[PDB]
DNA sequence: AAGACGTGGAC
DNA sequence: GTCCAAGTCT
């Protein structure tokens, strides 16, 4: 009630007009391209995402293009970006738009939000940017800026807190330009109101900041500490044959690293025993392995893989039954692999 | 709800 | 080495 919204809006939107970064998705306001950027940015950094966006749109320039495309090429476009469920959900959602909504991204929040991958941030980011809808796009940058502006001491993970934020944004938003107001809060947490050592003396909205006044900015926002993750020992065989082809396999449609290709992998601490028993269980397949060559960790949010690579060679009497395949070295670059098994191949290739 | 779900920028 | 990124599934 004592907050000068209109003055806060003049200062934020002037700063934004000067200091807004030139990013590939800011060249226009196509609902599709905003949506694609919003999804790619989820838990991924702007610098990390820039080259991906440029390549994705080249392969898939329109909503209709991504929907007519095969799930395999859609995934190879996301290769290395992580959280790969976003792209299977984004691909499924663009199909629903083509059918039910006639290739026009919905502009009703509740219809858009009913598409897969579209949550409260994606709803705000697409509808406000491309359609002028005044829906808050409350991401990690906004929570940190708002918790500092308004001294929100509560865990930003709580639904009550996320409601407080949504309501703050509805009060203070500039309904003249919902998009730029939403995009400017983000840019401010990205370039000024940073997590560690914020640039408060370089901030256009320092006068309106309550955490600046009390000198508690560094203590906010309030997020929980990560509890240790499980460590998962993994044995990986890079098997070749006399023709040079490498044995690979595709992972399940459901689970971790779904529908990605990997080298045969097993639980573990003998390893060389558990891996031969597995490849030998395939029809017409005989394996003799060597001594390991590298052992590296690969981190996930929820767990950490402790990988160990065992080189070797393979003799197959006949056709390698799916899910396995034999692929020349030249042709590994076509399949989509997780970053962990991209490393597995580097450490095997330099080992020669 | 709680946890599953990838990776690396930026210090 | 540590945090968390323009978060979402259900
Ligand atoms: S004054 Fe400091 S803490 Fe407050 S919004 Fe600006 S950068 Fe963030
Ligand atoms: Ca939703
Ligand atoms: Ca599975």
């Amino acid at each position: 009630e004592r907050f000068p919204a209109r003055e806060f809006q003049r200062d934020l939107l002037d700063w934004f007009a000067r200091e807004r970064r030139d990013l590939p998705w800011r060249k226009d306001r196509d609902p599709y391209k905003v949506w694609v950027s919003s999804v790619m940015l989820q838990q991924t950094r702007v610098e990390t995402v820039i080259p991906y966006f440029e390549q994705f749109i080249d392969r898939f320039p329109t909503l209709e293009a991504l929907a007519d495309a095969d799930e395999d090429e859609v995934l190879k476009a996301w290769e290395g970006l992580g959280y790969y469920s976003r792209v299977r959900n984004l691909h499924a959602a663009v199909k629903e738009v083509k059918t039910r909504y006639g290739g026009k991204v919905p502009d009703d929040p509740d219809e858009f939000s009913r598409l897969k991958g579209v949550g409260p941030y994606t709803v705000g980011a697409v509808l406000s940017l491309a359609y002028g809808v005044p829906e808050p796009a409350v991401d990690g940058n906004v929570m940190r800026v708002l918790s500092r502006l308004f001294l929100v001491t509560d865990d930003i993970a709580k639904p009550s807190t996320r409601k407080r934020f949504e309501q703050i944004v509805r009060e203070i938003m500039a309904y003249e330009n919902p998009g730029a107001f939403n995009e400017a809060l983000i840019e401010l947490g990205a370039l000024v109101c940073t997590p560690r050592r914020p640039s408060c003396l370089l901030c256009p909205v320092q006068a309106y900041c309550q955490a600046f006044a009390e000198g508690v900015a560094e203590e906010l926002p309030v997020k929980m500490k990560k509890t240790a993750v499980k460590q998962v020992p993994l044995a990986v065989a890079v098997l070749a044959d006399d023709e040079g082809r490498v044995l690979i396999r595709k992972r399940d449609s459901t689970g971790l690293l779904a529908n990605l290709w990997e080298f045969p992998s097993c639980e573990t601490a003998d390893g060389k025993e558990k891996l031969e028993q597995m490849v030998g269980e395939q029809y017409g397949l005989q394996v003799e392995l060597t001594e390991p060559i590298v052992s590296f960790e690969h981190a996930f949010s929820h767990l950490v893989w402790q990988l160990t690579v065992f080189p070797g060679r393979l003799v197959h009497g006949g056709p390698v039954e799916e899910p396995y395949r034999l692929a020349p070295e030249d042709e590994l670059k076509a399949y989509a692999f997780p970053v962990s098994h991209q490393r597995v191949w580097r450490e095997y290739k330099e080992w020669a």
